[PDB]
Order: C-alpha cells, then sequence, then structure tokens
C-alpha cells in the first residue's frame, strides 16, 4: 500500500512502508544539502585564515613563513574589520612546509597572538603574552609526531594542533613612524632544523594591490574548504563534519572535482549558509546587549580555545569570525589599561539597520574609559571591510576633532558631510548599509564595570 | 529590498542586511537542519538507551543485571534478532553501578562489550580474550576517580561513556542442555575498592510486549536528551552538542521544549527517519556482495567507528537503524568462527519486497557455514521479526526443511503457503513491506572468497 507524509521539505512518499525510489533520492539530496549548509558555518573561521595564506603566497608572493607589514589604507583595506590606527605585522604559513619556525620578537609595547587555522589562541604575544613586552623567541612546532620530542631550551615552545598557523602583532605607541623604524626591522621569522638555526626571514612590506582574505562564495568557498582539509591534519572534533562532506566530493587526500549534482547542492549551501552566517552574527542569540536599552554588544563571545563546558563554540565563533579576524586574551581584557575591547552595533536607536544614505549621530560621553585611545570604524555589511568612501577616511579616533564643552564628542555618519563637523564626520555610501565597532584600546575600570556607558546611534536625516 | 530565491525559501535583504523575517527564518531552518542531522547521529545510542529504559522500568531488572531472551515473545522486541540462538543481554550505567564485573563461564559463545554509541570495547567468549575458556571482565567507569583501577586477574575494559551493553549468544545445537549448564553460571558483580558485592544472576525476560527500537516525534528527543545526561561529553560530539543547545537540549539542564522548539523537533524526527531509511536501504557507501544481486554485507561500520579521515556517521546510522551490536565476530574472516550477515530489501526486479506477493529464494547446496544458516523475515517499519499467524518468522537449517535432490533448499515467502513447502515457508502480511537477513554462523572460506554465491529473491 502507498502512503504520503507531508513535511517541511515536501511530501514523503512510501510504497509498502519503504520510501519510494524518488523519495530516497530526494532525502539523500536533502541530507547532503543540510550537511553542506551546516558545514558552511563550521568553516567560517578557517576560510578566513586559509584565504589570507593564499593571498600571501600567490598575490603578495611572500616567502612561506614570512611576515608582512600592513599600515597604509591600501595595505589594510583587504583585512576584515581592521582598524586604521595601529601598524600591523601579520603572517600566515603552513608548518608542514616551513618545519619548526621561530618568531624573533623585539622588546616593545605591542598587542598580538598566535592562532591555529580555526583561530584558537595558541598564545598571546608581547605585553599580554609570555614575553610581557620584553621580547623573546617563540618556536612554533608542527603537530607532526616527528616533532613530538622537540622542546629546545631558550624558546617559548608553542604547539598548535594544526598546520596552518597565524601570527599577528600591533604597534601600540602613538609615534607610529618612529616605532616602526625601530621595531619592525627587528621582527623576524626563522627556520629551525634538527638543532641548527636557518637564515632569518625579514618582515616584508605589503604591496599596493586590490586584495582581501574574506571567505569566498559559491564553489570558491568549497574549493578552499577542500584546501583547508588538505593542508591540515584531521582533528577529533571535526571527524563527523568530515563524514558529512564525504559524499559532497570533499575528502582528505582526494582532488576536488565535484559532479554537477554536487555543485548544485554546494551552490545552494553557500547561498543559504551565507544568509545563516549573517543571521547568526547580527542576532547574536548566545549573548546580550552590553548596555541595557541599547544594541551595543561585546563583539567577542567566543572563548580562546573555543570550548564551553559541554560544547565547542560553533555559533559563537561563526558570528565573530564572520565579521572579524583573530581573538586573544587581550581582546577580551579585564585588566585596567591593557588589551582592547570591542563593542558592535548594526542598527540605530529605532532598531533599524544603518544605511549609508541616511545621516546618523553617536554621542560619545566625556571621559571615555580607555587609556591609549578609542575609535569608531565603519564597515560595509556585505564585505565587512572598512567602507570605501570618497573621503578615504574609514573612522574617527581620539585625535584632532571637534570636542563639545562638556567634554563630550559627537560623531556624524552620512553620505555628504555635516557643517562644523568636518573633523567628526563619516562619509557613508548611498543605500549601502553598514555597521561599526567601537574600539577600546587600553580599557579602564568603568568600561568593565558598566559605570560608563553610551547610547545607540540616532537617526537624523531621512 | 532585495530578494534571492532558495531551496529553503526566498531570502530577503534590506540594504544588504538580511531582513528581520529572513533572519528568523534562517535561525529556524538552521535549528531544523541541525536537529534533523542530530537525529541520524543519535540512531545507535537511542537503540541502547531505549533498551536500558525497558530493562529498568518494564522488566525492572537491577541496574547491572543480565537478561535471558529465548522465546519468540522474549526476542520479538529485539531489532533484527534471530530465532535460533538463546540470548543473554544486559545494559547498565556504570556511573550508577560503579565498577561492574562480568563473570563469564567456559562455553562456546559469541558476544561483545559495547559503549552507548555501540563502539566495540571487546569481544566475549570464543573470539574474545577468554577464548571461550571463561573469565572475569571488569568494566570500569570513565570517571577520573577510577582512572587507575587496574586489579590483576580481570580483563579490564575502559569504556569512554557510562551506558554500556553486554551481549552473548549460546552457539551449541543442544540449546535445552547447554542453557541449563551455562546461563546459571553467568553473573555480573559490583566491585568497590577491592571488595566484591553480591553476584547478580541472569533474569528471565518477563512475558510482555516491549521493544528497544528508537521512538518517534518528541519521544526520540527526550531519549537523546537522556543519553546526554547519563554520559559525559566526548570530543567528537562537541559540535553536535553546540547544535542542539538552542533546541532545548543541554547537559545538566532539564528537557522542557518551547512550543517553537517542539515544532522543529517533530519535523526533524519525521525528516530524520525518512533520511535514516534512505541512507540504510541505498547504502551508497558499499556495494553488492555478489555482483548482479541486491545482497549486501549488512555491516560496513568499523568496530570503533573510525575510518581514515572521519568517523562513520553514515555507516553507523545505516546498520544501527536496522540492527543492534557489533564485534570482531559479526565481521569475521576467520573460517568456522564468528558470523556474517547479508541483507536484501528488493526482488530480482529491483522492486521492494512486499508481503502481498509470493517470493522464492534458491539456497545452493553446501552453504558456507560450519554451525548453521538461516533466512529471517523482518518488517520494514519496526525492523522486528515479522509477526505472522504461523508464529514463524524464519527458516533455518536447524529446522526440518524439504531439501532438494542436489541438496539445495527452496525458501518461499508469501501470505499463503506453497504446495508442499510449508516447511520451507515464511508467511508475510499483505501490503506490509519486509526485508531479510541471511545469517552465516561459522562462515567457511567459500563465503569469504566469493566461491559460493546465491541469486536474488524471485517474485511469484
Ligand atoms: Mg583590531
Ligand atoms: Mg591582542
Ligand atoms: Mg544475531
Ligand atoms: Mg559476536
Amino acid at each position: 500500500q502507498e502512503t504520503v507524509v507531508p513535511s517541511r521539505v515536501g511530501d514523503l512518499k512510501f510504497e509498502s512502508d519503504f520510501p519510494t525510489q524518488e523519495t530516497m533520492k530526494n532525502m539523500l539530496n536533502e541530507m547532503d544539502f543540510q550537511r553542506a549548509t551546516q558545514a558552511y558555518l563550521w568553516g567560517i573561521p578557517a576560510s578566513s585564515i586559509m584565504e589570507w595564506l593564499n593571498v600571501s603566497r600567490n598575490d603578495f608572493k611572500f616567502e612561506e613563513g614570512q611576515m608582512g607589514f600592513f599600515n597604509t589604507l591600501k595595505q589594510k583595506q583587504g583585512i576584515i574589520t581592521a582598524n586604521f590606527t595601529t601598524p600591523y605585522v601579520i603572517g600566515t604559513w603552513n608548518l608542514e612546509k616551513t618545519g619548526p619556525l621561530i618568531i624573533n620578537l623585539p622588546e616593545a609595547k605591542m598587542a598580538g597572538m598566535m592562532l591555529d587555522v580555526h583561530q584558537r589562541v595558541l598564545s598571546d604575544l608581547s605585553l599580554l603574552g609570555p614575553d610581557k613586552g620584553k621580547g623573546g623567541k617563540y618556536l612554533i612546532v608542527p603537530p607532526g609526531e616527528k616533532y613530538k620530542d622537540l622542546n629546545p631550551k631558550g624558546y617559548y615552545v608553542i604547539r598548535p594542533k594544526t598546520n596552518v598557523v597565524y601570527g599577528g602583532i600591533r604597534i601600540l605607541e602613538p609615534d607610529v613612524d618612529r616605532v616602526v623604524k625601530q621595531v619592525v626591522p627587528n621582527i623576524t621569522t626563522q627556520p629551525y632544523a634538527d638543532g641548527k638555526l636557518g637564515r632569518k626571514i625579514p618582515v616584508a612590506q605589503v604591496p599596493e594591490i586590490d586584495w582581501t582574505h574574506i571567505p569566498k562564495d559559491g564553489l570558491e568557498y568549497w574549493k578552499t574548504i577542500h584546501q583547508i582539509i588538505q593542508e591540515n591534519p584531521v582533528e577529533e572534533r571535526d571527524r563527523f563534519v568530515m563524514a558529512q562532506l564525504k559524499f559532497l566530493g570533499i575528502e582528505k587526500g582526494k582532488p576536488f572535482n565535484p559532479t554537477e549534482e554536487q555543485k548544485k547542492i554546494l551552490l545552494e549551501a553557500s547561498k543559504v549558509g551565507r544568509a545563516m552566517a549573517q543571521s547568526n552574527d547580527y542576532t547574536k542569540r548566545f549573548t546580550q546587549p552590553y548596555w541595557k536599552g541599547t544594541n551595543w554588544k561585546d563583539a567577542i563571545s567566543v572563548s580562546l580555545d573555543q570550548r564551553s563546558e559541554n560544547y565547542d563554540e560553533l555559533d559563537e565563533r561563526a558570528a565573530w569570525f564572520y565579521e572579524a579576524i583573530t581573538v586573544s586574551r587581550g581582546m577580551k581584557s579585564t585588566i585596567p589599561g591593557f588589551g582592547q575591547r570591542y563593542l558592535v552595533t548594526y542598527q540605530d536607536s529605532d532598531g533599524n539597520w544603518l544605511s549609508g544614505e541616511h545621516t546618523y549621530k553617536l554621542h560619545v560621553p566625556a571621559n571615555v574609559p580607555a587609556s591609549n585611545f578609542w575609535s569608531t570604524t565603519v564597515y560595509d555589511e556585505n564585505n565587512r571591510l572598512m567602507i570605501i568612501n570618497d573621503a578615504g577616511s574609514p573612522d574617527i579616533s581620539s585625535r584632532k576633532n571637534l570636542k563639545v564643552n562638556s567634554d563630550g564628542s559627537i560623531d556624524v555618519y552620512y553620505g555628504p558631510k555635516p557643517v562644523k563637523g568636518y573633523e567628526n564626520n563619516w562619509v557613508q555610501t548611498n543605500p549601502g548599509e553598514g555597521w561599526f565597532t567601537y574600539f577600546r584600546f587600553y580599557g579602564p575600570t568603568e568600561k568593565m564595570f558598566d559605570k560608563s556607558w553610551t547610547m545607540g546611534d540616532i537617526e537624523l536625516v531621512k
């Protein structure tokens, strides 16, 4: 006898209890689809790091294991939600190709970290790191069992659980030009084999070309997921995800040459997945508003090792790493005057999404709870990069700008430019909505304690 | 506003930002997809947890007590069970019993030690460490408290979860005699820091209707939640836990779903089951055992569910959706030892086996089995031994069959018996789909090398 069962995915048809042939084909297509779609979210963090490594080796063409200097707007433009204040020193490499690598870090006041491909923190660097700003030598060891017994004396031995690692550093001193010329030249990476040191690799300077490490879309996304899997070992927590991608044509040790049917499912997974990433990130259902009555929320909810008590933070890391890159102890600092804190808002005081054609205003109260500096940077929602405007000015930082008499500071966001507020203006873009992070570099007590707070952005012109 | 159509509905955006409605729909579809995939993930553990719930609340045996299953009524509730070898099975939660010893006598048995997800911890008896000579197995809880417990004289088993399973089968043809000798000498016994508790004898299964098969709708989710509570969280399952969180399922918290969560879970159970059937019956991860036939070796999963670069999520869900337990021995390549299982759900025409029709299976002479062979009919819906008016769900070589001149045997399946073949007949129910397992107890080299082969089930 036949029987039909309606469902969210369509009518399920059975013949003599067994599913019909067509229903099985459909279900296996639905299963592969759902699996690919959820894998999309699972892959957000690694996609970012992998795509950065591709740019480094293929576009910038830096030596495998070589660091890069990012400072100018054109250099930083490709970095997801980067700031346009602190000089960056960044590098990504595959430990399997480089072998044990050393990171000779100079004595200076920097903020940084060591990350694995999925962006878990292996160690902070400089001030809030083992060296405490005094400098030191960090040996990064490949997860290969070969190097299991590698523990050389005189180094901060770091052992990532994957091959594709990442290192990032920031110059915190306001005398940018002076410090870079004093610290960067001394920052270097260096091979280490058996018991002999190799040639030191200097920090190269990033070229002036169009680029970005943001996760790609369509099938490009899967090709890179496939790449992530090929360059790294398979970790226990990811064994089921691997099982779920198998029939989509993605497997470790096998080329990615998907069939048409696999492509069709994958294209859909990328589309629906992207929408879900947006949804999970802007909703941020696992956290709450930093300040009641506002849409401001601490942007970083993920743990350093991505471990909660009974689960690994798939959603928390999916949200934060969808719009940003890296995390560290400092980035979640509760130490007065050290590290940084990040608050984000995607809407105005009416809960409406911020769009580049309207005029907005953010009232920054006096005595901002920050020791080094504070800033507001605008990013485009679509790419989550510093919005490219006519002015060539992505943000506003504690610098040369109009300051109210009560010591408050008003920031304006709009297409054109408010009169008298030319120093405190942010040029948006017609119907190209955006958002922004309010950076706290060297956050004090009143920011942690919620003694000092701000309101959401208010709409001005229609 | 922009709109992008998709396989899950039209996606709407306001200035690039997803609309409020779209975000809600995405989170909803996200939870649905996750719960649907978790359903498949939990197939194995569900079968065992449900059995332990029956042992505790329906049979009401002690936590840690074994059960004797032998009559059709006793085994009826066991997923794809045989009606040939007496069973001695039990399931318990180590955290509740504490270290538990399995006092195994000397005998020709086939059994295993499984964890909640049905990974093999060890084989028992003949193909096990005691080699049929008998012995004592000490199953230790995963807690860090007993992390050093390693007393001499026992076979120390270290499960990774709390809910474990123990199964044994009497292989001897003299069932009435061997049962009386062996089962009375089988017991489980608590071990607490050196001292032994009282021995727990095997209890006969009460005459009542039961089944450990996974439940449907929200009943399945309540049990998945229970599995979570009763066992620690393992690394490989950390993301499944993350995905279940917003559906109202977390360890350490009660299961009290919101109206919205229940709607998602019900659909997930419905779509998850259909996917379970599809994954199982299609078996795209394997192929026919004998070329040109629908027969396939029913077991593809590895003892520890570990393949080279992934854990066998699909192979696990396929075989455990239609069966229970695994061991080195149901995958034996050792001649005359262990068992092997072949399955078919379709006739030679590729059509689903349905009870309203009459079929015939031609079993060649010299079946490659040193102990016995059989064909058991199971219903597709519950995957339990077929319930017919005849009270006979199978045909085994132990029975009184009408052998052929050349020694071959003709088995018939139908709602009505075939002229002079009642002894080689298994009654089926019209309109009800069925499938069958062909068991090889004591498989010979002719089975492994494919030298001996059998055709598909013919219609009419
Ligand atoms: Mg930054
Ligand atoms: Mg930092
Ligand atoms: Mg059996
Ligand atoms: Mg066995």
